[PDB]
C-alpha cells in the first residue's frame, strides 16, 4: 503493498497526476475552442493526451493501492481498499473521467477534442496535490500565491477560448466585436489568435474593457455575463491575494501594531525619551534578534506527546548542560519542559533581588548573568549558560535564616534568554524522584553556608 | 389554527412570497421603463400581477394567522395575532403594497404600470425568506453568494431601467449618450433596447465607462451620480463577496495558519527533518481525517441542554461500548459528556507511562491501544474500542501498592481518538451514583491484583 | 456661564459651526477655479461668506467660553478657560482661519476668492462633531456612510476644481485634454463648466478614463498623479466603506458564522435531522426575538457603577416582583444583578431534575415553567414570571433529607429567559443582611415539609 | 571601535545607505531605458553613481564593524565580526552589489548603464533601515503610507522604463501601440519620454487602459501580463492601503463598535434616555479626555522589568504625594505599581458605601473626592489628589466595631481617576516590610476611634 497517503511517495503521485489534470484543464478547452491549435499539433496532441489518460490509469491503481485509516491503522487488504475506492465519489469521477470519448474522434472528426473534455473530472487529485503541498512545503504563501496566478491564468484563459468560440459561432469577422476575420494574415495566426483572445479576456475579466463594444444581443449578453464573471470572480481571486499578502504581515503587522501602541501611550502619558529609547531598543533588539513570536502560543496547537519532542529538540541544547536534568533521572527533563516559560531580559535587568519572594527557578539558555553585590556594580560571580539559580528559594532547608527569600540579586550582563520554572511546578514534577532533589538541596546548602 | 413562525411550512410559505416580490422588484421598474416591455405582454404581466396581489393577500392572511411568543409561548388565540399584525409597521407596509393601484390604468392607461411600484414595499417578506434561507439551509455560503449575485444582478437591471428613462425623458437619439432612435431596426427591438440598457448599466456600475460620454448637463449629473453608486455600491457588494470568501475559507485558513507559524518556529529552530516531518504528518492526519475542528469551540453557542443531546446522539456510538455508561445508572453518561475532552494521539504516542500521575480516565472512541510492557515492544494486552483505562489511578483502592501511579504504559498503535475524562470530573460525577463505581472498582482490584 | 462640551448645547454649536466650515471647504476652491462662480452670484457669496466668519467669530467665543476638566471638574473660571484656549495649537488655528483676508479682495480684485482659503483651517471644529455625531447618533452607520459619501464628493469637487483651474492656467481649449473654449455657447455655462469638470473628476479618481488624453508634460504629470490620487484615496475612502460595511454586518455575521460551524459539525458527524432541527429551531428563535447578542459581552465596557444602573432599568420589570429583592432589605438587588446570568431555554428544556448539585438558583424574567411529576406529563405547580426557584438546595437547612439536592424537576413549557444566580454568588451576597434570608428559608422550610 | 545597531549611529548610517540603494533601484533602470537620460547627464549620472558606490564600500566596512550579540553581548572583537560578515549571505550580495561592471562601460559604451543594475543587490540595506524606521518613528503609520507609496511610484517607474524599453526593441513609432517616433519634435523629449512612459504605466497598472491596444503578438503578450501585474500588484499594495488605514483607525473603530453596541442594546432594551445620555456622556468623556485605551493591554506586551520603569514613570506624579510609597520603604512603590489597576468614576458615582465589602485599597490619581454622610448632600472630608481610602478595611485592627465593612461612603465629586489596590495584592505586597504598615494602621487606629 500500500501507499500510506501520509508518506513522501502519496505526495509524489499527487504531483504526477497533477501534471496531465492541469494540462487537461489548460489545453483541452483551447484545443476545442481553438481549431489550429487542435489540427497542426495533432500528432503532439494524440501523443499527451495518451500519456495523460495512462496517468489517469495509473492514478486509478493507485487509488486501487492507497490504504485508508480505519481504527487509526493503514488498512493493507486489497480487497478492502478496492471497496473504499469504489464506495467512494472518486471511483465514480474517476471512471467519467477515463470513458474513452476518444473513440468519438472517429464520429466527430479529429477537430472535435471537447470529447476529452470529461478529463477534467480528475480535478479533485489536481486539488489534492495543492491542498498537500500548501501543508508540506516550507513557502506556504509562496505557494498559495502562484495558486492563485494559476486560477487567474486559468480563468483568463478559459475566458478567451470562450470568446474565440464565441466569435466563431457569429462568424469570424461578422461585426467588429468578434474576432476578426480568419482569413486575414496577421489576424489568422494562431499565435494572434490565442493572444488576441487572452488580450480581450484579460482586459474583460480585469473590467478594463478596452475591446470593440458588442454589437447583437449575444455579444451584449455575453459581454455583461462576462464583466459581471471578471468583477465578482477577480475580486474573489485579487482579495484573496490580499488575504494571502495579509497573513503574510500578520507577525510583522502585529508586533508593529503593539510597537505603535506602546509609542501611542509613552508619547501621549510624555514617557521619558530615555524610556522611550529603551522601550524602542526592546522591540528592535526583539524583532533583530527574531523573538517576537511566542513558542508557546505557536505550538499550543501541536499534540502536547509531539510538541514535548519539538521542546526538547529545541532545548537539548541547554537542559544537558543544566545539573538537574538528564543527569541524575535522564527523564525528567520532559515533565517540566512544556512548562519552562522562556523569558527575555535586557541588558541591566535585575531579575532576583535579596529579600524578595522566591517562587521561580531560572535555566540560562542563552546569556551573562552576575550575581552581584548589593552596591550594584561588584560582581562576584558570573553564571553562563546552562546555570541554574533561584532554586535555593524555592525548596524547605534546614538552617536557611532567609526563608522564601533571594540569597542574593541576579542581574544581566547583556540580553539574557532564560527558563522561568515556577515554584508550583518544580515542587509538582520533583515528588516523582527525588533522587535529583537530594543533590539539589546539597548545592542549596552548600551555597547557603558560604 | 396557528402557523408557528419556526415551522416548515413558515418557510415554504416565506418561499411563496419571496416569489411575488422578487418578481415585483424585477418586472415593475422594468416594465415602466421599458413600454414595449409593458405593453407586448400585457396580457401576460396582467395575469402574474394578479397573482403577485392574489399572493399578497394570502401572505396578509398567513401574518394574521402566525403565531407570537409571548411568555414563550406560541400565541393561538386569533384576535390576539390580529392585533399584534395591525400594531406592527409590517401591517402599514403590507396595507401600502396591496393598495389597488391598478385602477390608475384606467386614467393613466395600461403604459403606466409603475403605479404597482408599491408591491415592492413587502421587500420585508423576501429579506425575511433569505435569513431565514441563510440559516437553515446547508449551503449558507452558496446562498450567500447567490443573494449577493441576486442583488448585483438586480441593482444592474435598475440601473438598465433607470438609463433607458433617462434617454426616454431626454428623447432617443437626440444625442450620442442616451438610448439610440427607437425607430432603428436594430436599436428599437425590447430584446436590444433592455440588453444594451444592461450593457450600459454593467459598463457604469463595473466602472468600466467603454460607453457614450455625456452630452447634457443632466447626462453629465447621472453620470457622475452612476459612476459613484457603481463604485460605492459595488464595492459593498462585491467587498461582502470577499468576506464571504474569507469565512469560506476561515477554517482552512486558521488550519493553515497554525501549521505555517509550526513550520516558521521549526525551520528557524532548526528542528531535524524528522520531527518536522512528524508534525506534517499529524497536520496532514488532522486535515485528511477532519479533525482541524474542535466540537469544543464550535459547540460552546449551543445550549448546554441541547449541546448534551448533541454529544450524546455523536458519542452513544462508544459510551455503549463502555463498562460504567449506560449500564449501570443508564443515565450518569450524560453527568459527563460535556467534559469528556475528546484526544488525537499519533501512533507509537504513549498515553500512560508507569509512576506518573493518574489524574485522567480516557474512553477509546476509536483506535487500537496497547497495554505493552516497559521494554517498548511487548504488547500484553490490546485495548479496542468501547474500552476505558486510566481510571484505577483515580480511584481510593485498599493494597494498591501503587497510590496515583499508572500500573501499565499505554501505548497507541495507530491514531487514536480517546476521551480523556479528568480525574476531578470523575470524582465529582460519581458522587451521585456509587452503584456504577462498586464495579468500577470490582474491575480496579481485579487489575491491581493482576 | 461656561458651556460644558458633554452637554447637548456644545453639540448644536458643533453642528452650527460645521455648516460653515463645511460650506468653507466646498465652495471657496470652487470659486476660487470657477470664475463664473465667484463673480455671477458674488453678491450671495459676500453675504455667506461674511455669515460664515460670524459664525466663525461666535465659534471662537464659544472655545473661550467652553468648560475644561481639570481635577474632573468643569473648570467655570473665565479667565483659565481664556488661557486654556489660547495655549492650545485650535486658537492659533481660528486666528489663522479668522484673519481678514478680504481686504485683498480691494488689491487682487473680487475675482480672487482663495484669499478665504485659510478659512479651511477651522476644519477641526467640523471633525469633531463628526466623530460627536458618531458617538451621539442612533445610527452610527448611515452617519458613518454619510461621511465617507462627504468626503468622496468632497473630494471629487477639489478634483473638479483643479482640473478646471488647469485647465485656465495651459488655457481653455488649447489642447484635447484641457477643459473645452469657454467662448462655446454649450461649454462657457458655468453649470456645464462645473458638471464636466466633475465628469472629469469622478473618472480620474474613480479610475475609469474615459476622458480625453493629456497632450502637454503637465497634463500628463497631473493625469497620472490624480489617477494615483484616484487609486490610493478612493481605494482607502471606499474599502472604509467596505469595513463600515463588514461592522454592519458584524453581530449577523458572527451568529450566521456560528451557525454555519454548528451546522457542518453536526452534516459531519451525520447528527440526525431530529437534532438537527432542534438546532436550527433554537437559532431561529434567537435571532427571530433578538437574543443573538450576550448583554454581557456589550456591556462589560460599561463602568460597573453604571452598568448596574443599566441591569437595573432593564430588569426591574421582574425584580419587582421576585419576592427577596426589593422587598426586604429594597437595596439587595444591586448586589447580585451584575451577577444574574441570564439563560435562555427551550420548551420542554429541564432546567432542575430530582438528585442534582442544587448549586444555583433562577428567577424566572420571562416564561411558563413547571414543577413537574418525574413521570414527566403531570403538571404540579405552574411557575409564570416572578417566580423564582432552585434556592432550597442553596441553603443550609434543618430536617432536609435531600441536601444539595433538587426537591422537584422544573422543566420549561415553552421558550424561558431566566436569571441563574450561582449558589457562590447568593451565599456570598446575603451575608450582607440576612432579613431577606429568614424569610427566604420560611419559604424553604414550607416547601421542603410538603 | 563597534557600532551596535540598536544605536542611533546604526540607524543614521541605514538612512544614509537607503539613499544610494534608493537612487540606484530608481535611476540605473531609467538611465538603462531612457538613453537620452543616460546621455544627456551622463557627468551628473558618473558623479552620482561613483557617490554610491563610495557609500556601498562605506557600508561594507560598517557590516564589518557592526557588533552582533552572541550570549546577549555585543561582540567587539574585529576579526569575529569580518567572520560574521563574510559567513553570512550579506556579505555575498554586497560583493556581487560592489563587483566593478562599470568597466563594461569601455567595451559596450556609456549608453550601456544597467551593467550597474547589480547595484541593486544592497535592497536588503534600505528594507532595514525601513523596518529599523517603521519601529522606531513617531509617525507609524505616516511611513508607512509613504513606504508603500514609494512602492507603488518605483513600481510604474520600472513598468515606464520597461514600456519604453519594448518600444525600443519593437522600434519607436513602427505601430501605434509603442512609444512614438522619437524624431517627433514633441514626442523626442526626454521629458515627454519618460513621462508619457509613466503615463501608459499608471494606466496599466492601475488597469484603466486608456492607452493605444497592442498591434504584434508580444505587445498583446506584455499588455497582458502587465494588465495582470497592475491588477495583482496594485491590489496587494493598495490594500495594503486599507489595511494600514484600517490598523489607524482601529482603536478609534474599537472604542466606536463598542459604543453602538452599547446603544443597540439601550435602544432594544428601551433603556432611558436618561441613562442613555448618561451612558453617551460616559464614552464622550472617555474619548474626549483620551481614556479609550487600557494601559494594561497596550503595555502587557513590554518587559515586566520595563513596564515597571514605564508606570513608575507615569505614576511618580502622584505615588510620591501617597503616605505609604516612596515614604516608608522608599522602594515599595515598584511592588504594587504593576497591579494598581486605574479605574475612572463619574461625577456622583458612590465609589464606597458603608456596610461593603472592603476588599479594594484606592489611591487618588486625579480627581475631588468626598467622605460623604449617608444623607447623600452633607461632605464630611474631601479628599483631593495624593489621598489614599478604602484602606481601613482591608486590615486586621483592634477594637473595629465594622470588620470588612467600609467605615465611611466615599463619592466622586466630578470624573475622578483613582488606583484601585485590591486587598490581597496589598496584603501580599506588604508582608515583605511592614515598617509602613505600622504608621498604615496608625492612620487606621486614629481614623477609627474619630
Ligand atoms: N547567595 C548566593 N547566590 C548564588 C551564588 N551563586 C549563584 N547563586 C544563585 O543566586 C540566586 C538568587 O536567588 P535565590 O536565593 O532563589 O537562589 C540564588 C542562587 O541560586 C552565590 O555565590 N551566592
Ligand atoms: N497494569 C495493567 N493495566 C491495565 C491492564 N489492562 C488495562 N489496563 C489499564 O492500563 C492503565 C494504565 O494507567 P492506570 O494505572 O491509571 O490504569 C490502567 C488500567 O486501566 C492490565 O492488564 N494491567
Ligand atoms: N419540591 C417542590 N419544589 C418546588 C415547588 N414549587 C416550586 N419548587 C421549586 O422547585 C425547585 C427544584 O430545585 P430546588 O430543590 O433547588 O428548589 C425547588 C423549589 O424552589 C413545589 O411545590 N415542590
Ligand atoms: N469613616 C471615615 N472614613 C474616612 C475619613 N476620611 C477618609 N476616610 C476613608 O473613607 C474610606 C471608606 O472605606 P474604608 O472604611 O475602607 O476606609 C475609609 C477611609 O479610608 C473620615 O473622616 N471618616
Ligand atoms: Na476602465
Ligand atoms: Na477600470
Ligand atoms: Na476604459
Amino acid at each position: 503493498v500500500v501507499i500510506d497517503p501520509s508518506g513522501n511517495t502519496y505526495y509524489n503521485w499527487l504531483f504526477c497526476i497533477t501534471l496531465p489534470v492541469m494540462y487537461n484543464w489548460t489545453m483541452v478547452i483551447a484545443r476545442a475552442c481553438f481549431d489550429e491549435l487542435q489540427s497542426d499539433y495533432l500528432e503532439y496532441w494524440l501523443i499527451l493526451d495518451y500519456v495523460s489518460d495512462i496517468v489517469y490509469l495509473i492514478d486509478m491503481f493507485v487509488r486501487t493501492r492507497t490504504g485508508y485509516l480505519e481504527q487509526g491503522l493503514l488498512v493493507k487488504e486489497e480487497l478492502k481498499l478496492i471497496n473504499k475506492y469504489k464506495s467512494n465519489l472518486q471511483f465514480k469521477l474517476d471512471v467519467l473521467s477515463l470513458i474513452p470519448t476518444d473513440l468519438l474522434y472517429f464520429k466527430l472528426g479529429w477537430n472535435y477534442p471537447e470529447i476529452r473534455l470529461n478529463r477534467l473530472l480528475r480535478f479533485s487529485r489536481m486539488f489534492e496535490f495543492f491542498q498537500r503541498t500548501e501543508t508540506r512545503t516550507n513557502y506556504p504563501n509562496i505557494f498559495r500565491i502562484s495558486n492563485l496566478v494559476m486560477y487567474i491564468v486559468i480563468i483568463i484563459h478559459w475566458n478567451a477560448c470562450v470568446f474565440y468560440s464565441i466569435s466563431k459561432a457569429i462568424g469570424f469577422g461578422n461585426d467588429t466585436w468578434v474576432y476578426p476575420d480568419i482569413n486575414d494574415p496577421e489576424f489568422g495566426r494562431l499565435a494572434r489568435k490565442y493572444v488576441y483572445s487572452l488580450y480581450w479576456s484579460t482586459l474583460t475579466l480585469t473590467t478594463i474593457g478596452e475591446t470593440p463594444p458588442p454589437v447583437r444581443d449575444s455579444e451584449y449578453v455575453f459581454v455583461v455575463v462576462d464583466f459581471l464573471i471578471g468583477v465578482l470572480i477577480f475580486a474573489t481571486i485579487v482579495g484573496n491575494i490580499g488575504s494571502m499578502i495579509s497573513n503574510m504581515n500578520a507577525a510583522r503587522a502585529e508586533f508593529q501594531a503593539r510597537i505603535d501602541a506602546i509609542k501611542q501611550y509613552m508619547h501621549f502619558r510624555n514617557v521619558s525619551k530615555d524610556m522611550e529609547k529603551r522601550v524602542i531598543k526592546w522591540f528592535d533588539y526583539l524583532w533583530t534578534n527574531k523573538k517576537t513570536v511566542d513558542e508557546k502560543e505557536v505550538l499550543k496547537y501541536l499534540p502536547d506527546k509531539l510538541r514535548a519532542e519539538i521542546a526538547i529538540n529545541v532545548h537539548l541544547d541547554t537542559l544537558k548542560k543544566v545539573r538537574i536534568f538528564a543527569d541524575c533521572e535522564a527523564g525528567l527533563l520532559v515533565e517540566l519542559v512544556l512548562k519552562l516559560q522562556p523569558q527575555v531580559y535586557s541588558p541591566g535587568d535585575y531579575i532576583c533581588k535579596k529579600g524578595d519572594i522566591g517562587r521561580e527557578m531560572y535555566i540560562i539558555k542563552e546569556g551573562k548573568l552576575a550575581v552581584v553585590a548589593d552596591d550594584g556594580v561588584t560582581q562576584f560571580v558570573v553564571l553562563s549558560d546552562g546555570s541554574y539559580f533561584g532554586e535555593i528559594s524555592i525548596l524547605n532547608i534546614k538552617g536557611s535564616k532567609a526563608g522564601n527569600r533571594r540569597t542574593a540579586n541576579i542581574k544581566s550582563i547583556g540580553y539574557s534568554d532564560l527558563f522561568c520554572l515556577s515554584k508550583d511546578d518544580l515542587m509538582e514534577a520533583l515528588t516523582e524522584y527525588p533522587d535529583a532533589k537530594t543533590m539539589l538541596e546539597e548545592k542549596g546548602k552548600q551555597i547557603l553556608m558560604k
